[PDB]
C-alpha cells in the first residue's frame, strides 16, 4: 500500500547476456551497468516487498493467443527457454493477493485483463531483473508482473497505458496491507531490430521523451504509433510501458537517476523516479474503491453449495488443474488410463491432489479448488457419465440424484 | 456493412452429445432464418470452458485466423469440417474497439471446444462445409473478477457501430450463446430458475438496459454460478438495434435450460464512419512512409501465422533438436507452404520480414542454428557483419 516509486530501464535481452558471461570487467560493458547501479542500491536500501513489473514478452510465451494486459497472478516464475535453453536463475516468487485485489480495482475501472500463471518469464523481465535484483540464491522481493502486448497491432492508445497506471497506482495504494511496493516500467528506448531500417537510433529523441516522462508527461499522451516509431524506431514504441509506469507513480516525482548507453542497437536507459505522495488528497478514497471493487462478488458467500472460481482459488488448483487439462493430450490421458501412477509420479501434484485423483473423489477435487471442466474431462476420460459426478457432489446416488 | 439480427442459445455440450424432441425443434426457426438472410459473417460470442483457455484466460480473445476446427475436449476431435474466419472484418473489429479503448486478446489456430461447435452443428449444415464465415469472441467468464454487465454490453455496442464501419456490402449475423440458468459444480449443483429464466430472455430484448446493474452474486445467486455467463446474451443484444423476436424456446431435460431467441436486425450515429474509419486507422496511419519497417498487424499475424507458428516451436528443446539435425522430416510433417519452407531453408533474413515473420521468431531460429542476431541484422541491411558493425558504437556478438 506504500508506494515509494518506479524504475525504468531497457529490457534488451544484451543486458542479460553481458551479465551471463560476467562482462562487468569489460571495457565495453563496465561502464553500462555501472549505469545499473544507483538502482540496484535504490531497491537494496528500500527493500520492496512487491515489484509490479511491467514488460513485453517477445513472441515466447505469448504468441498463438496473445493479449493486451496480461496479469500474472501465478506463485512463483521461471525464466523462459528462448530457444537456447533456460538461463540459470532461480524461480521468483508472484504474490497472488497483490495481484488479486489489483485485478479487481482495475475490473472495477473498466479496463479488461488477462490473467496467467505458469508460463516462462523471457528477456523482457529477466534480463534486467539480474542485473538490478541480487540472485545468486532467491530474489529479494516478490513480484506481480504485468505483460503488455504491445507487439501485434492495432494496441491500446499511449493514453491508454497511462490510464492503466492511474487506476493501477490507486489500486496498490488501497491495498489494504502494509507493505512497500515499486513499479517497473521496461522497454526501450530507440531501436529497430527488423527490416532495411533496422538499426534505426535517436538520442535526441530518447533524451526527449526520459524528461518529458519525468516532468510532463501528459504531454506525450497524444503520440501515435506512428509518431513514436518514426521516433524511436519500430520497436522503441514500446515505450508506452513506461508511460504506464510513470502514471502509476505521483503526479510530480524526483528523478533520482538518469543514464543512457548505446552500444550497438538499443538505448539502453535507465531512469528511478522516487514517488512524492499524492499532491493532493485522492478523488476517491481507499475505502470507497475497496468496496467498488468487492461490489461485484458482495454477498456471494451467502450462496451454499458454491465454490466461486476466483484468482486465489485459480491459484490454489493450478497444479492439479494444469494436470487435468493436460487429459486433452493422446497419449497423456491413455497414460491416465493404463499407467496413472508414473504419471502422478511424473507430477509436481502433492500426495493430497493424487490421493484425490485416484479416489476419484469428485466434491473434494471441487472443495479443494478444481475446476468443474477439468473433473468434466476425467470423467469423460474414464467413461464416468457427467451424471454420476453431479450424483456424487450432491451426496446422493445417481437414481437417488435423478430425482428432478 | 449492416447486420441481419442475431440468434441467442445455450451452448451446453449435450446439445451435441445428443447427435450421435421439440427441442432440435426449438432450433427451427434459428436454423432457417440463417438459409433466409443468408449470412455472409457469423460474429460468435462463446466462452471456452478451460479447454483451450486455461494458463493464459483472457477477457475479450477475438479470433483473427482463418479458420478453426473443434477442439479436443479429451474425448478427441469431433469429427467437423473447419469453418472459415473473417481477418479482414476481425482486423477492423480489433482497430475500432481499442480506439473505443476496449483492451483485447488476439488468437489463432486453438481448437473451438464444445461452447462453439456443440450449437453450430445444430444451427448449420456442416456435411460438406459451413454455410458462413465467423468471426469469434471468446469471453472469459470462468475467471473471477470478470468484466462488469454493463461492460459487456459497451463492448456490443462498439461492436455494432464497428461491423457499420466496415467497407462492404455485408451482412453479419451477431450469435451469443451460453446457459441459461444451472450450476454444474458443488452442492448446490443441479439448481435451477426458470422464473428467473424467463424473466431474463423477455428483459432482454424489450428492456435490455435495465439488466445493466446485475451483479455476478445477481446473476448466481438466481441462475446458478455457470449461469452468470448468460453476460454473454447481453454483449449479443448491444451489438443490435436499440429495439422483433422471430422465436423462443425452453426445456429442462437435465441440469441446463435450454433457451433460444431469433432477433431480427430493426436498425437504429453520433460519429460519421468518415470519422470513426478514419480515427481507427489514426494510430497506424502515416505509417507506410516509414521505410524498411513491416509492422506486424493482424493481417501480417495471419499471413505469417503457420512459419511463426512453426520457428515459435523452436523453444521446446526436442523440437529444436529435430530442426537442427533432421529439418527436412520436420518440414514433411508440417503445414508449411514450400515457399515457406524455402525461406527457412533459405535462411533468408529479409524475406521472412517480408513475408510476415515476426523478428524474436528469427531471433530464436538464428539462436538455434547458432548464430548471432548481429548476423540477422547485418543481413537486413544488405551489410557484411563487420560493414553493419561500423554503423554501431561498439561492436558486439550475442545470441
Ligand atoms: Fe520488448
Ligand atoms: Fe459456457
Amino acid at each position: 500500500a506504500k508506494i515509494i516509486g518506479g524504475f525504468a530501464v531497457s529490457h534488451t535481452p544484451t543486458i542479460a547476456f553481458a551479465h551471463d558471461a560476467n562482462k562487468y570487467d569489460d571495457p565495453v560493458w563496465a561502464p553500462i551497468f555501472q549505469g545499473f547501479e544507483p538502482v540496484k542500491q535504490w531497491l537494496a536500501e528500500q527493500k520492496p516487498d512487491v515489484t509490479f513489473y511491467v514488460y513485453n514478452d517477445h513472441m515466447t510465451s505469448f504468441f498463438e493467443h496473445y493479449s493486451h494486459f496480461a496479469l500474472g497472478v501465478g506463485e512463483e516464475y521461471s525464466p523462459a527457454d528462448e530457444g537456447g535453453g533456460q538461463r540459470d536463475l532461480p524461480p521468483i516468487k508472484g504474490d497472488p493477493e497483490l495481484a488479486k485485489h489489483i485485478a479487481e480495482c482495475l475490473v472495477a475501472d473498466e479496463f479488461d485483463l488477462a490473467y496467467w500463471q505458469g508460463m516462462g518469464l523471457d528477456h523482457g523481465a529477466f534480463s534486467p531483473l539480474s542485473v538490478l535484483l541480487p540472485h545468486e540464491h532467491g530474489w529479494p522481493c516478490r513480484i506481480v508482473p504485468l505483460q503488455c502486448g504491445v507487439l501485434q497491432h492495432p494496441i491500446p492508445k499511449a493514453r491508454r497505458f497511462w490510464n492503466f497506471g492511474r487506476s493501477l497506482r490507486r489500486a496498490i495504494q488501497s491495498y489494504p496491507r502494509d507493505i512497500k511496493v515499486a513499479i517497473a516500467g521496461t522497454g526501450g528506448l530507440s531501436h529497430q531490430v527488423h527490416g532495411e531500417r533496422a538499426g534505426f537510433n535517436n538520442t535526441e529523441w530518447d533524451m526527449e521523451f526520459m524528461e518529458r516522462l519525468a516532468n510532463d508527461p501528459e504531454s506525450l499522451l497524444g503520440a501515435t504509433v506512428t509518431d513514436l516509431a518514426k521516433k524511436g524506431g519500430w520497436e522503441g514504441a514500446e515505450v508506452v510501458m513506461w508511460l504506464l509506469m510513470r502514471g502509476a507513480l505521483s503526479p510530480e516525482v524526483k528523478t533520482l537517476h538518469q543514464s543512457y548507453f548505446l552500444p550497438s542497437m538499443t538505448a539502453i536507459a535507465t531512469m528511478l523516479f522516487e514517488d512524492q505522495g499524492d499532491a493532493a488528497p485522492p478523488a476517491e478514497s481507499d475505502e470507497a474503491l475497496r468496496a467498488r471493487a468487492k461490489r461485484e462478488l458482495a454477498g456471494v458467500e451467502e450462496i451454499e453449495g458454491t465454490y466461486p472460481f476466483t484468482i486465489d482459488r485459480a491459484v490454489k488448483g493450478f497444479r492439479i488443474n494444469h494436470f487435468l487439462h493436460r487429459l486433452i493430450e493422446p497419449d497423456f490421458r491413455k497414460r491416465f488410463v493404463e499407467d496413472p501412477e508414473g504419471l502422478f509420479a511424473e507430477s509436481d501434484l502433492t500426495e493430497e491432489e493424487k490421493s484425490l485423483i485416484r479416489n476419484r473423489d469428485w466434491i473434494g477435487m471441487i472443495h479443494y479448488g478444481v475446476i468443474f471442466f477439468m473433473l468434466e474431462k476425467m470423467a469423460a476420460v474414464l467413461g464416468i457419465g457427467n451424471i454420476d459426478v453431479y450424483a456424487a457432489f450432491r451426496g446422493l446416488s445417481v437414481p437417488e440424484f435423478q430425482k428432478t
